[PDB]
């Protein structure tokens, strides 16, 4: 108009968005060098990141989500005698019910891990309060974050919209940094299950916090039988995706996107992990045919399934026939069963640095695919 | 409405967007493993990627940009006797004049490199046609791509909009793969200048092709004095950015975004390279104070300058005073001079794998900053 940009809403919106995104980018890059490098520096950094996250959570809980006890005090002071925090809230969450339940489960399994090394610290004679404290803040932050994720609806990112911006970007940085803490190798089956769960939990938390941040300012013989069963499971899932797209071609495009960005981000992360894993396997089996044939089938299946999900998540049965025939349902249920089976099977069955780094990404891709298909089974066919 | 999604425009748009993006993601990931792994496999892959790129370019040139000679033929056949290609075109480019001139320069310096190893192949006795051919297709593809970039306006991505989608994604994959070919170390000053130029050219080409793809479907003592001079140049640029934002606070937010996405992408890539480089330098100078102090100043300067540019690129002098006082111009010119000086100075002056990989990113960040500031000097003050 003629006003300065410091007083133009959509000018101030981007500026805050850009500043918070730059802060998150710097802190995420720094967290990688400090956690992928060859101790107090880390310790104080560790405790600082969790402490700032917990402080932001307390600010949100005291002043935004539950302003009652703060509202009392102002009145209690108004008795021993403007600034009372309204209870504006919402029901729109930043994730699906299945995704948030998975977040609760993976965070619970991460707290089990953190408590395990907490016990192994106290009951040993080599570590220090330095260990206990940081593990306590890890447990506290993780539990608070599970509670916040599972209730990411009432949160009004738009009441304190510049600390919620800085806070959400800091939380994304904390989740990504926690993921980076576990992309490096330090019962072998139970150990790799604990790291995977906390990696998956960090990914879900980062996606949820990013979706919330985006809404700020908005006015809205084993190696034989197992390979055989992987090939069979991949092949039937690969065919079901191809058939399902053919059967579901008569549905209609959605008019309102509902949770399509978080699903896109998580599915692409899982798919990137899957494609690297398959490509690296093909490369190593070439530089050093059953497994190599399985890897090509696995890559084709994961790519076609990613396309199938990302498309059918926008398809709704709104035609008279589409509402009555529910075209493709049995496909969705079959694919969901196959994906859950693959996730479970790859968990109980558990050039080595990419394998460990992308290890949790495979099972996270399977879990996210299941969570999307359950959402598709419900939202498309209503 | 009630129509199938296979016949809904915005449903078919995303589906094609998703399929092409998945193809580019797969091919880019595969290109990394094949080019960052420890020969025909590469050779045939190399020639395939360039050949498909050249085939797409020929399709665009014959059928879209210059359909005249094809239009003749249909008529020439209509004489020796529906399907004549219209000449729809545009003037809206996918990049600024300075960015496209930089692309021409860096591509020219890349062709000089390719011709250098072409000559070193013919006039030697160790390589093969296998080398000549692939180097010839590299030169041909690079020159065609410079011509296409510098004239990325008349291109109607929306005439053959599903091959231009596949083609643009393939070109992005080719540019990213060429970049990946040079993130690995194989006069030392002239050798590192040639690799840097082709990396910068690949980055600019990838950004341009992505912007064009996005528009598909749219209805629109050395180590002492040098450190001292780097610190002085960083400090004055750091202060100028802080002052400039204060002086330019009275301008107005833009109403139409003009080339803000390509600038964002390239600036973030350069900034990510800069932040890693600075963080890794701080880490190594800590694990093994003048240089370390310079690294912190450099990081602060690059981050503040990234914010300054990304903000002032959306600020226009539209107020009577803003149009008359042109607030901040001398800041833009001073910052542009400093950035050009830094780019030139770091070229003639030229834990080792990140250094080489992010090497070209630093000077590309300096060049992109200069190109944006020249754009800012012009677009803001008109």
């Amino acid at each position: 108009y003629r006003r300065p940009w410091i007083h133009e809403p959509r000018a101030t919106n981007f500026f805050v968005r850009l500043i918070t995104s730059l802060y998150a980018l710097i802190l995420t890059i720094i967290s990688l060098v400090v956690e992928v490098s060859p101790w107090l520096a880390e310790t104080i950094f560790y405790i600082s990141m969790y402490g700032v996250g917990i402080l932001f959570f307390a600010y949100c809980y005291i002043f935004i989500i539950y302003p009652g006890p703060y509202n009392q005090l102002i009145s209690v002071l108004r008795k021993y005698k403007w600034f009372i925090m309204q209870s504006q809230h919402n029901g729109e969450g930043a994730g699906t019910l299945y995704l948030r339940l998975g977040a609760l489960f993976f965070g619970s399994v991460g707290i089990v891990l953190f408590g395990l090394e907490l016990f192994l610290c106290i009951e040993n004679v080599a570590c220090k309060k330095v260990a206990i404290a940081k593990m306590i803040v890890a447990i506290v932050f993780t539990f608070i974050q599970m509670h916040f994720i599972f209730c990411n609806s009432k949160i009004t990112v738009n009441s304190s919209r510049k600390i919620v911006a800085f806070g959400m970007m800091h939380l994304i940085s904390v989740n990504l940094w926690t993921w980076f803490r576990f992309v490096l190798a330090k019962f072998g089956d139970v150990a790799t299950f604990l790291t995977t769960c906390i990696v998956e939990y960090s990914l879900i938390g980062a996606a949820i916090m990013f979706i919330l941040w985006k809404s700020i300012g908005q006015n809205n013989g084993a190696q034989l039988v197992f390979g055989i069963v992987d090939l069979s499971l991949f092949s039937i899932a690969l065919g079901a995706c191809i058939i399902g797209l053919w059967r579901m071609r008569h549905l209609q495009y959605r008019l309102h996107a509902h949770g399509e960005v978080i699903d896109e981000i998580l599915l692409i992360i899982g798919l990137i992990g899957e494609i690297l894993y398959c490509a690296v396997g093909i490369d190593v089996f070439i530089t050093c045919a059953l497994p190599a044939f399985v890897f090509v089938i696995r890559m084709i299946q994961v790519v076609v399934q990613a396309a199938f999900i990302l498309t059918t998540s926008r398809l709704r049965c709104l035609s008279k026939y589409s509402m009555k025939y529910k075209p493709g349902k049995e496909i969705i249920t079959f694919l969901l069963v196959s994906n859950v089976t693959l996730f479970v099977f790859h968990t109980f069955e558990g050039y080595n640095y990419i394998i460990y780094a992308v290890g949790p990404l495979l099972v996270f891709y399977r879990f996210h695919s299941s969570a999307c298909l359950a959402e598709i089974w419900k939202h498309t066919y209503s």
